[PDB]
């Protein structure tokens, strides 16, 4: 649709390329991080790599579905770190450039 | 009063206010009600519907990403402050895919 092609184009390029976006690009990597209660509190992993691939193999039927694709990632990590760590903030800053464009997503 | 704000008040403030689990989120949290005396150390900007409500009804925001932003802090909140169990967590969560849902839709 329209609005895919303006999730992928245009806010998800907008995301992918910050400079607070590395950590997001691809899944938690819970045995390199050392983190082995990761999997135990989140039980649908999600990163913006699975969710371009996604968007470029034709998988969503809607904007909505892209869009709590990219909700459940920021809330994953809302969730599962301390609210002091940096990853927070960092998903914070990406959250709200996130909304910012979907304002101004094309409408269908 | 622009055509998103009218928007975001009259489909998506009316559908979540009114919905099951709104309760907690219709007004700020009490922090010494509900006996949480950590609450405003963690979080830094409180949000609730109640306030979203109010500053739609008295034209307080200039742009419709604003009043986006309040709802996405209100969430946000949440998601930091509360354990990965509590039920708060998830009735947030419900809230939050019909916000995403109707946002999908909002006028360009
Ligand atoms: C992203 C993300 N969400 O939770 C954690 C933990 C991370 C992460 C932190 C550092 C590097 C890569 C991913
Ligand atoms: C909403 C909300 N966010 O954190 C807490 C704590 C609450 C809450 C829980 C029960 C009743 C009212 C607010």
């Amino acid at each position: 649709t329209n609005q895919l092609q303006y999730l992928h184009k245009v806010v998800m390029k907008a995301l992918w390329k910050h400079q607070f976006a590395w950590p997001f690009r691809q899944p938690v990597d819970a045995v390199k991080l050392g983190l082995p209660d990761y999997h135990k509190i989140i039980k649908q992993p999600m990163d913006m790599g699975t969710i371009k691939r996604r968007l470029e193999n034709n998988y969503y039927w809607a904007a909505s579905e892209c869009m709590q694709d990219f909700n459940t990632m920021f809330t994953n990590c809302y969730i599962y770190n301390k609210p002091t760590d940096d990853i927070v903030l960092m998903a914070q800053t990406l959250e709200k450039i996130f909304l910012q464009k979907v304002a101004s997503m094309p409408q269908e």
